[PDB]
């Protein structure tokens, strides 16, 4: 049993202009995060992680996330393929994911040097789940961008206990 938000249409998801995949390359902080499947959690707060975006020769994504669990740095590695227009991506190797049917993800806005605003949307085991990202150069974000994050993280259907921003930390994400 399981219940989620359903996930936005595309429609109400807008995509970065002129995407420029060269200058959205490197490391990103989480400083902000919302989803159907994100909860708020007091007892055990979201920890902050980062997640680096390297172009390969053939304009593909390595998308490589640590992050800092059990005393120890947790690598996770993904592809991300140029989708039907700039700043759109499917997931590569899908058939490696069990019960993955489906993943996109959509660049919404970014000036590439500060900030960055990613919507990701997936089916896993029949179950579609939605999230966007604040991706932040650094760990502090202004608080005009973070409530610019939370009123698009309510336009897309969430409440304010779906929505969090991972505390800075120094372990593993710091390289
Ligand atoms: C929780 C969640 C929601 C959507 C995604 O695309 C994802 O990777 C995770
Ligand atoms: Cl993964
Ligand atoms: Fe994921
Ligand atoms: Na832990
Ligand atoms: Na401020
Ligand atoms: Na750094």
């Amino acid at each position: 049993t399981s219940d989620l938000i359903p996930a936005p249409p595309l429609s109400k998801v807008p995509l970065q202009q002129n995407f420029q995949d060269n200058q959205f390359q490197g490391k990103w902080y989480v400083v902000g995060l919302a989803g159907n499947a994100i909860l708020r959690e007091d007892k055990d707060p979201q920890k902050m992680y980062a997640t680096i975006y390297e172009l390969k020769e053939d304009k593909s994504y390595n998308v490589t996330s640590v992050l800092f669990r059990k005393k120890k740095c947790d690598y996770w590695i993904r592809t991300f393929v140029p989708g039907s227009q700039p700043g759109e991506f499917t997931l590569g190797n899908i058939k490696s994911y069990p019960g993955l049917t489906s993943y996109l993800v959509r660049v919404v806005s970014t000036n590439y040097n500060q900030h960055a605003m990613v919507f990701f949307k997936k089916v896993s085991q029949n179950r579609e789940y939605f999230k966007i990202t604040l991706y932040g150069r650094t760990k502090e974000l202004t608080s005009e961008l973070k409530e610019n994050f939370i009123r698009f993280s309510k336009s897309l259907g969430l409440p304010e206990n779906h929505i969090v921003f991972p505390v800075p930390i120094d372990q593993c994400i710091d390289g």
